[PDB]
C-alpha cells in the first residue's frame, strides 16, 4: 500500500527509490532523459564528464541501501583508494604525509557508478523507471501534493500520476521553484556562494603497469592566499584510465584547448606533479569544461507553508562546488534522513515537513565545508544571511587552518579531519577533547619537501621497452 513518485532518476533518485520501496508498495521514477543500456554518458547527467570521488561517508550509505554495490563497482574496475595512504596531495598547507589508512574513497567514471547504482536499484520490480517524460506540474494544492502531471515525449500525451509522496530529485536544474510557484507557495530563500570555479577534464590511458594500485594525486589551491584558486586532480578509473580534472576560480579558470590544459596542470597550479604525470600517459579525449560549480541552497524547510507529501533532496535542494567532492555523499545522507523520518512518523501529517527539515540538517556539513573555503577567493559572489559566512568566517577559518595544517603531519588529527571531510562523522567530532589535544601536540613527522610518491609507484610510469 501507498505509492511514491520520484522526479529524476540520477544518483539521488535511484538511492531514494531503493529506500522508498521498502516503505511503500510502488515507486515510479520519472526522468526526461533517455537512459543507455550500458555505462555511458547521457545528457541528463553532464557532470559525468568530470572526475567524481565517492568518499567513504557516501559509499557506506550506498552499500547500506544497495548492499553489494561497492563490491560490484570494484569487480567492474573501480578503485578503492585509501585516505590518506593512497593519496599524493599538495594541500593548502603543504604535502599530506601518507599515514596508514583512516578512510577511503571509490574511484571510477561517474557513468559506471550511475549505471551500477541504477541496475542494482531496478532489481526491485516495484520500482519502475519512466524515461523520456517531462514533469509538467504537481497535482493537488499548497496543502497537500497528490502526484504529478507529466508529458510523454514520444506521444505528447499528458497524464496524471497519483502519489502519496512526491520526491524531487531532479538535480541542479530542478524546476521545483516553478512547480511550487504554480501551487501558490511563496518562493524559498536561496543562498549561494559563487567563486566562479570552472572545471576542465581530459581522460588519459595510464602507463600499463600503473593501471592498478596507483594513488589519487591532487594539487590544491591555497585558499588563504589572496589569489585565484587553481587545482589539479588525477584519479584512477576503470579500464586502465586516469581522469584528470583541473579547476580555477575567477581569474584563474583553465583554458579550453588541449595544449593549455597540460600547461595549466604544470604551471597554473602550485606544484606541477599532475602535469608531470599526464606527460607519461596517452590522452584519449579532448577538454570538456563545466561551470556548474556554484554552491546553491534552497531553504524549503523554512517556508511558511509546506505541502504534505512533498520532499526535495539531492542537488535540487543543495548543490556544491565539486572540488570538495561531497554532492553524492550529501544526497546519500539526505536519503537516510528521509528514511529516519519515515520510520518515526510513517505517513502522518507532518512527515514531509519533518523530512525536509531533516534533509537540511543532513546537507549542512557539506554546505559549510564548501562555502567556508570558497568565500575567501578573490571575486567571490555571495547571497546569504548565514552569520557563519558573514561574520564568524574569520575565526572559523583560523581554526580550520590550524587543524588542516596539523592534519598534514599528525596521524590522529588527520584521522579526525578525514572522518569529517568524507562525511563519515559530523562537525562536532572535531570538538572532541582528544582531537583538540592532538592538534595542540602538533606535527609528529617532517613536512615532505617533495611529492610523497613511493618508488614502486613511479617505477610503473614507464614500460621498460627499448631495453635489451
Ligand atoms: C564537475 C562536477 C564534479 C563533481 N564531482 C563530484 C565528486 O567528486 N563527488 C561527489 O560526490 N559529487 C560530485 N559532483 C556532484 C554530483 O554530480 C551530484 O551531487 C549528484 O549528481 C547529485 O545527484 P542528483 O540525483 O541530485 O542529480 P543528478 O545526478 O544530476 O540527476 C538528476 C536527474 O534528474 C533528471 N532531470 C533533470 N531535470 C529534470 C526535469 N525537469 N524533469 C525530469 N527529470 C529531470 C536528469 O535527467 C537526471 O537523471 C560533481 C558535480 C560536478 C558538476
Ligand atoms: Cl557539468
Amino acid at each position: 500500500t501507498r505509492s511514491a513518485v520520484v522526479l529524476g532518476g540520477g544518483m539521488a533518485g535511484m538511492l531514494v527509490s531503493s529506500m522508498l520501496a521498502r516503505h511503500v508498495g510502488s515507486v515510479t521514477v520519472i526522468d526526461r532523459d533517455a537512459f543507455p543500456a550500458g555505462p555511458d554518458l547521457r545528457k541528463g547527467v553532464p557532470q559525468a564528464r568530470h572526475a567524481h570521488i565517492l568518499w567513504s561517508g557516501g559509499a557506506r550509505i550506498v552499500e547500506e541501501l544497495l548492499p553489494g554495490t561497492t563490491d560490484r563497482l570494484l569487480g567492474a574496475g573501480a578503485h578503492r583508494i585509501g585516505i590518506p595512504d593512497g593519496q599524493v596531495s599538495y594541500t593548502a598547507y603543504g604535502w599530506q604525509h601518507r599515514f596508514p589508512e583512516a578512510q577511503f574513497m571509490i574511484a571510477c567514471s561517474r557513468a559506471l557508478l550511475d549505471w551500477t547504482v541504477r541496475e542494482e536499484t531496478l532489481r526491485e520490480e516495484r520500482i519502475a523507471l519512466v524515461e523520456k517524460t517531462e514533469v509538467l506540474a504537481l497535482l493537488g494544492d499548497a496543502g497537500r501534493v497528490t502526484g504529478v502531471r507529466v508529458r510523454d515525449q514520444e506521444s505528447g500525451e499528458e497524464r496524471e500520476v497519483p502519489a502519496d509522496l512526491v520526491v524531487d530529485t531532479t538535480g541542479r536544474g530542478s524546476p521545483s521553484k516553478r512547480l511550487l510557484a504554480e501551487l501558490g507557495l511563496p518562493a524559498p530563500e536561496e543562498e549561494f556562494v559563487d567563486s566562479g570555479m570552472v572545471y576542465a577534464t581530459r581522460l588519459f590511458r595510464a602507463p600499463e603497469a600503473a593501471a592498478t594500485n596507483f594513488p589519487l594525486v591532487s594539487v590544491h589551491a591555497d585558499h588563504r592566499a589572496g589569489r585565484p584558486g587553481c587545482n589539479a586532480v588525477l584519479m584512477p578509473i576503470e579500464d586502465g584510465r586516469w581522469i584528470v580534472t583541473v579547476s580555477g576560480t575567477r581569474g584563474g579558470e583553465p583554458p579550453a584547448d588541449d595544449e593549455g590544459f597540460a600547461r595549466f596542470a604544470r604551471d597554473g597550479v602550485r606544484h606541477p606533479l599532475v602535469g608531470e604525470l599526464i606527460a607519461k600517459a596517452q590522452p584519449l579525449t579532448s577538454v570538456e569544461r563545466s561551470r556548474s560549480t556554484v554552491n546553491r541552497r534552497l531553504h524549503y524547510d523554512r517556508l511558511a507553508t509546506w505541502p504534505e507529501g512533498l520532499v526535495v533532496l539531492g542537488d535540487a535542494v543543495a548543490a556544491f562546488n565539486p572540488v570538495y567532492g561531497h554532492g553524492m555523499s550529501a544526497a546519500a545522507h539526505s536519503v537516510l534522513a528521509l528514511r529516519s523520518q519515515l520510520g518515526q512518523r510513517a505517513f502522518q501529517p507532518g512527515l514531509a515537513r519533518a523530512a525536509q527539515r531533516a534533509i537540511a540538517v543532513a546537507v549542512d556539513d557539506a554546505w559549510v565545508l564548501a562555502t567556508s573555503h570558497d568565500i575567501g577567493y578573490p571575486g567571490c559572489r555571495t547571497q546569504t544571511r548565514d552569520p557563519r559566512l558573514t561574520r564568524h568566517a574569520g575565526e572559523r577559518q583560523r581554526v580550520t587552518d590550524l587543524v588542516g595544517l596539523t592534519a598534514t603531519r599528525n596521524q590522529v588529527v588527520n584521522r579526525a579531519a578525514v572522518a569529517l571531510n568524507t562525511l563519515s562523522a559530523g562537525m562536532a567530532s572535531m570538538q572532541d577533547p582528544a582531537v583538540m589535544a592532538a592538534v595542540r601536540r602538533g606535527p609528529e613527522v617532517p613536512a615532505p619537501t617533495e611529492p610523497p610518491l613511493r618508488p614502486d609507484e613511479v617505477a610503473r610510469l614507464v614500460s621498460g621497452a627499448g631495453v635489451t
